[PDB]
């Protein structure tokens, strides 16, 4: 009794968030998305709006708003900011 097909997984990808002065991180399994990091960070934020980024050096790149800039955030492992709205 054997089998060709297999469990598929990946390997949860480190993103410090940066809202204000204060940081938290996320590990996404590939399985997470935009909205699904809007409410690992509402409560890391004392809010349910806000805006995250990819933490640059100035401050913040290209406001992730989609599970592909999150998803990019994720095989890039970007260093996320976020904002109050």
């Amino acid at each position: 009794g054997a089998m060709g097909s297999s469990t598929s997984g990946l390997k949860t990808t480190k993103i410090k968030f940066y809202y204000k002065d204060d940081i938290f991180a996320l590990m996404l399994k590939g399985d997470t998305t935009y909205k699904e990091l809007r409410s690992k960070i509402a409560p890391r934020i004392d809010t349910d709006n806000f805006k995250l980024q990819t933490k640059l050096f100035d401050g913040s790149g290209e406001e992730i708003k989609t599970d592909s800039q999150v998803s990019n955030i994720i095989q890039a492992k970007l260093k996320i900011s976020v904002h109050d709205i």
